[PDB]
């Protein structure tokens, strides 16, 4: 009867978005998909009470499984270290699982007809990703700071002043990137693209940093050459070719939050971290906590689900799952393009002095309508 | 009749913004005020005719008078030594005034209420001012260090970068000088103290423990000890704050801040170089000399250029003499020339880039916009009667 999904690393969080991710895991996904699911509690209040060993947990079960789902989670400050009566001020969990799993983050806004973007031309989406170190100190006066460089087999030394400090002190810092991680970069951006079949376009300073940038410029050609369209530019000449287009391409850059979503991609090709690129939407949680209606934006959410069961689908060529994901990420475009949107996006539309309440659905209104949506949607596919 | 302007350096540049530069003085600024004019022509032939002395001494007229005005300049390639027959690809003349100045360099982009934005919660300008490198390929395995030798003789401190030991790579080197931090935290503070803004300053302190430490510091320990109570009286602050917690502050801020940072049309697009002393500024339009549009004058063909930035040069620089001169009719008349080009826009009467930011420009009919001409036109119109209004 339901689809038979497979092993997906689901991570609960907090506040408004909790709320939300267990109305999409309710009324978008369970009613349809049965899941070997590993459930990790990525809740505030659970990382305090395992002294953050769930978040560790959650990022080897990634690792171990291939797909992760995560909703956003509060990264704890002075203020949440009093809310709660932490033990201490945990780490962020983004940055826990990004150490442990490694990769590039791609960051993709969606995209409704109806909804304005930064330049009106934009019809196909621009997927912006960056890849995911220094040694500084103090000069504590006058003096020479030098960066050399020794081959292993000693046949030479290259000496560079990196200035000659004659008044008084500063600070200084050495940095470096090897082949290898500039080498994931690549690959996991001509991967990206392939797999959503757009172009790929590397931005690079090269006319400021020649050696540092013309490396990176350098690997991408070798790359595609030898194991794969692309084409590099500089930052200045590429945002220019932005403001043109319809969009549609994997833009690598070396140097409404609702609608903007997250994807950590591992060098392996194999493994994917999907989440909304915002976070717990606080603001909105504090309003629900006092009884006040909210209208809380689900599209991020839903789109971690729908890319993260997209990714378990190509990997165990499970064509149903493959049909599931496209199936609910056009429901939540067409929902919005049919004229039934959250606050946020009736603001982007009419602005908000000019928003009344008949332009929009609450929280609960906009998931019932998505429901409705996907289950005609799937039954009229089967 | 004329208000006495006083000592401004003025420096003539290249292309389009050429042409503006002419028609902003002739119809905007000769009309109303009298100035001991230092002027010196930046343009790329003479800069090249004079083996770019004019260059050097424009930036020494801006250290002994304390306002220069810029017009935008052609910064030479390989393209524009042939053009020109150049004698060589002299440097960019802003990269030389800025060498012999020193100070920070504060970009604002200029508010117009029928002109969309970034953000629709921006009411007001959001000023944000900025902070060289060695780097090199490392060809294959080998370490990498960071070495630094006391001009006192003692003992060389050696910091390993990376140890290669498959592959190669690349690596760089950065520094900061205590004086350059120094410099760019009091022309922060002189700055938001003359718009009377609070200033944030934006650094990684939590990653660059010593090296953005010392911003941090640095800054902290001006404002105790010179800027504090001055901030105080204008019910201002300063906060420093990491770049991840300012971004996402800045958009949901209604605008209205300076913003140091540690690393819309052109048009519109204003700056202005500050020096630490809080005597000395240099302002320009933050845009080239749009040779595009340059070509098409050349070709008899209409033009429609936003000439805003290159008259917000000319009004922050008399602004900032009047202020130096305690001249009361010359800084009235550089807000009202400013209050003047903004009205005109908010009145509907704008250039084509403008008409483009509302309608799109798929969308822009001739009769939305107006040419180059007839713009600079309609602002002297505006200018002579707000100006007699004011008695
Ligand atoms: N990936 C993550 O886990 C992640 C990322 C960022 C922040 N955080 C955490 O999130 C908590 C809250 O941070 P924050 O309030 O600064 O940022 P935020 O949760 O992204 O919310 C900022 C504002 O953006 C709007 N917004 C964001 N997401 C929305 C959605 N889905 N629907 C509708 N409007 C939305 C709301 O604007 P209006 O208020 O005008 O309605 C909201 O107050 C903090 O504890 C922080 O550590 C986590
Ligand atoms: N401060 C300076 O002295 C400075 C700064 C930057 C560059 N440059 C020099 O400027 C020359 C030209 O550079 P560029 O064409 O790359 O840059 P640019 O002059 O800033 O022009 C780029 C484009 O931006 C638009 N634009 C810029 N200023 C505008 C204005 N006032 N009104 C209307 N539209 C405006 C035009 O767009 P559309 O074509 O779409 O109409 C123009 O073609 C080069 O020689 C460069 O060295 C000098």
């Amino acid at each position: 009867k339901k689809i038979s999904g497979g092993s997906v690393v689901e991570m609960q969080g907090d506040e408004m978005t909790r709320i939300i991710w267990e109305l999409i895991k309710e009324k978008l996904i369970f009613p349809y998909v049965e899941l070997d699911l590993h459930s990790y509690d990525l809740g505030i209040e659970n990382r305090d009470a395992t002294n953050d060993q769930v978040t560790k947990d959650a990022a080897e079960a990634i690792k171990k499984h291939n797909v992760g789902v995560k909703c956003a989670t509060i990264t704890p400050d002075e203020k949440r270290v009093e809310e709660f009566k932490l033990k201490q001020m945990w780490k962020s969990p983004n940055g826990t699982i990004r150490n442990i799993l490694g990769g590039t983050v791609f960051r993709e806004a969606i995209i409704c007809k109806n909804i304005p973007r930064l330049v009106s031309g934009w019809v196909k989406p621009i997927i912006i990703g960056h890849h995911a170190r220094a040694t500084d100190f103090v000069v504590p006066g006058p003096g020479k700071v030098e960066i050399t460089y020794t081959p292993s087999d000693g046949t030479q030394k290259v000496t560079y002043l990196v200035h000659n400090f004659e008044e008084g002190g500063g600070v200084a810092m050495g940095m470096y990137n090897q082949d290898k991680s500039i080498e994931d970069f690549a690959h996991s951006s001509f991967q990206m693209a392939l797999s959503k079949g757009w172009p790929l376009y590397l931005s690079t300073k090269n006319t400021i940093l020649k050696k540092y940038d013309g490396r990176f410029k350098d690997i991408f050609q070798e790359i595609y050459d030898k194991q794969y369209w692309y084409e590099h530019r500089l930052i200045d000449d590429m945002v220019a070719q932005a403001m043109k287009s319809e969009g549609g391409f994997i833009w690598a850059c070396k140097n409404s939050l609702g609608m903007m979503t997250s994807v950590l991609v591992c060098p392996d090709g194999k493994t994917v971290e999907a989440e909304a690129a915002h976070g717990t939407v606080t603001r909105h949680y504090r309003m629900y906590q006092k009884g006040q209606e909210t209208s809380t934006n689900p599209i991020a959410s839903i789109f971690a689900w729908t890319r993260g069961l997209a990714h378990r689908a190509k990997l165990d060529n499970n064509k149903e799952l493959a049909f599931f994901a496209n199936a609910l990420e056009e429901v939540s475009i067409e929902t919005i393009e049919a004229g039934f949107m959250t606050k946020d996006l009736a603001a982007c539309i009419k602005g908000l002095p000019n928003v009344q309440r008949s332009d929009y659905l609450n929280t609960f209104e906009f998931m019932d309508k998505l429901g409705e949506n996907l289950k005609i949607k799937l039954a009229q596919a089967k």
